[PDB]
């Protein structure tokens, strides 16, 4: 098993630390060099997997594995009756899988029967705009499925949360900056936040095919304007940096 | 003649944070502390107009001083005349540089001040004044054209400083006003500390020290610094929090 | 149906009233002797099956249809063109629904598309989170269904805060105690409250398994503390018992 | 000074506990016997002036300094520059305030530059009103002015929390059960509050004044009905009891 770095750890008793979780995970991933000042995920890591700790207290967390290469929640993992138990996306090889988590051994390594996306996710536990996001929202998700017997629907509602608030928070500040400092609010998943969520990979490119700009101030300027992610009208790569986090890694491999 | 820095069309809520971001590049310093932006020490013309609109016909203008982002009153139309309010504190030497278009007896000192206590006393708590898109364009329906209601105006400039000036100086405040037009949020505990704390906290990231290990390069000379429920232990915790910093 | 009583009604136009109504919803389902010093719902009734009337005026009200047994919600009537109507929950079986509501005859009881659960009436009305409760609040979401022809998410917003400000309220004086005196004023529902709503059995049974005790007020002592229905850490039965309106029936 | 009880103890942490906390002072100062099945306090005590502590930390608290015969809140200590650090209103006696704090001595006991009157406390802190109520805010209340210079402004602010949320949160269930344990959230001091406030013997005397009844709840029946104090328009003892955690005494 290899040495995986644990990146980044959120207390959620200390819910102010929020954002400075966040912005660790964008510096853990992100390349050196801006991309119309806007920060990019690196092309290549030295170990693409890694760990997001997310803490309860100081006997119980659930430790997410991930994929820096594109910020993916590939499982996660919590203790059961004093033994390390894993969790994975149906659609994660083992190869990868094998990376993550030696303390989860034999029968303790399981395989969910669902994956990662938000219609397998929404299918399990409800429509985003269902299940709002929240510090104590998050921490609540993980106590109920923490050390548990496995609940497709309730590690559903955790897997919602915390894509959209370490994944897809890092990737959009629009999302990321909405989690109150107040432990106990709320915010409701509308269309405008999905709208985002599901269009990382197409503002990335936006942002990639602009032009240089000498007057602006993203020093770039769309090669075609708008880009529309429906409810969003996005004129500007200063429009679209005012929402996105991290673009999504280009290797220059295809045509845009 | 002054400038109209920023126009909210309060039926597109997703340019709200471009309206705000508008306002932080007007008023902006070229430069950061702390690589925290920072309000501009001098202006050539330091008082400016942001515009509230309802629709094609009917909009509010503020009175902006871009030194501290103040609003010092409102302009709207009554009796197809131009009209504006003065918060009862400013100079009518400042309040004159404001609205041409408000000429005759249309030019109102207010009984009151733009201070929370003034305001709060008069149009209520601010948790009790949740802030969104359609909260700020009603509570301008419900003032506009009409006569002076102290209650009505002290909810409107509730909404509007908070979701304006305090919202340029606080991403922290900014960042949660919902697109959802219809969706509000309650200020909290955490959003007043913020509120009634600005030039504190701009007090102590002008006091921070160098730092050579941390990544806005300043350590605060003293740790924490208390705004509670906040307890700010770094510069780079201020900076998740600020839009702008206080000039020095 | 038989002729089934009227255990409480709400003047919604006289908020102060509220927990007077409250009181006499608790009052009415109460054994008369308690457990650990908290009121509990009697496990026999001559007549589980009763009306709570909320009044919008001297000629407009909705009934709901309640089971004291454990109060469900199970319906509601209403009048529609000159008639008296009823709505039922989807779950609830031919059985009960027909012990209630004698004038709503012919065609006009209705079977509704959803059950009474949060996640039901959330999906169709939104989260408890933007439905706040309040007298006014209540008052409205009747008026916006009132003889009106069947809208789900106004009728699901209608029993979100018809279950929560009656039953939920009954059974929690954490909740019942937060409802504004002033009409027109409202509450958040949030997430300690959503929590004590999630939980009404866990929280009664953790009454139930308690030990005797000489020494505390409520003359019982946890089994196991603490007790944990996040966010609310209970660590003696006092402080259950200062949320707790009704304990569920054992 | 005497050796004085501390009879209750807040920590402003753990907010589940406040209304455990505010019980132990009913308990404490209620009389054996009820009236109209409402508590009141008792007549006399072997000692009536005790304290009550509001917890920060394990380093800070604030003392309250109490006559326990009206829940009459008479002054604070802290700790200053390593010393104990007493504060009294104004208009307290110094045979009544030397029963307080043995550990401030000399220049440490210090009269406040307002009394415990409610237009004393509004015209240094402000209106109450703009000042809500709520466990974190009774913190920062405390944070505010704990070992710090002077500050007529927060000591107020500090007095309005401090009276509402533990003498006046005994004396009525109205303001106590209002308290939401989410620490974050406040209650808006209305007019249905402060009446209740201003009222206190009033509402206590209609209540001795009461005839006795076979059919009420409380056997209470009032003697000229409504008692009518702004905003609140009460026609039954019951409806009295349901705001009421403590009678004064007569």
């Amino acid at each position: 098993a290899p040495t995986l770095e644990t990146i980044a750890s959120l207390d959620l008793n200390n819910p102010t630390t929020y954002l400075s979780f966040i912005t660790n995970i964008r510096t853990k991933v992100a390349d050196k060099t801006e991309q119309c000042t806007i920060q990019k995920i690196s092309k290549t890591f030295t170990q693409r997997y890694s760990y997001i700790d997310l803490i309860v207290s100081s006997t119980q967390k659930i430790t997410l594995a991930i994929d820096m290469a594109d910020l993916y929640v590939l499982g996660y993992s919590d203790i059961a009756n004093n033994k390390g138990r894993a969790f994975f996306f149906k659609d994660v090889t083992e190869a990868v899988a094998n990376n993550f988590f030696p303390g989860a051994t034999g029968t303790n390594r399981i395989k969910l029967t669902f994956t990662g996306s938000y219609g397998d996710l929404e299918k399990n536990g409800g429509l985003r705009k269902d299940n709002p996001l929240g510090i104590f929202r998050l921490e609540n998700s993980i106590v109920n499925i923490y050390g548990k017997a496995g609940d497709v629907k309730k590690q559903a509602k955790f897997f919602l949360l915390a894509i959209q608030m370490v994944s897809q928070a890092a990737q959009f500040k629009y999302i990321s900056d909405k989690i109150p400092s107040e432990k106990y609010e709320e915010v409701t998943v509308d269309e405008y936040m999905t709208a985002l969520e599901n269009n990382w990979a197409k503002l990335s490119t936006a942002v990639y095919n602009s032009k240089p700009s000498t007057t602006t101030a993203t020093k770039c300027q769309l090669a075609t304007s708008p880009v529309t992610i429906s409810p969003w009208i996005f004129k500007t790569v200063e429009e679209i940096k005012l929402v996105m986090g991290l673009l999504k890694s280009s290797h220059h491999h295809h045509h845009h």
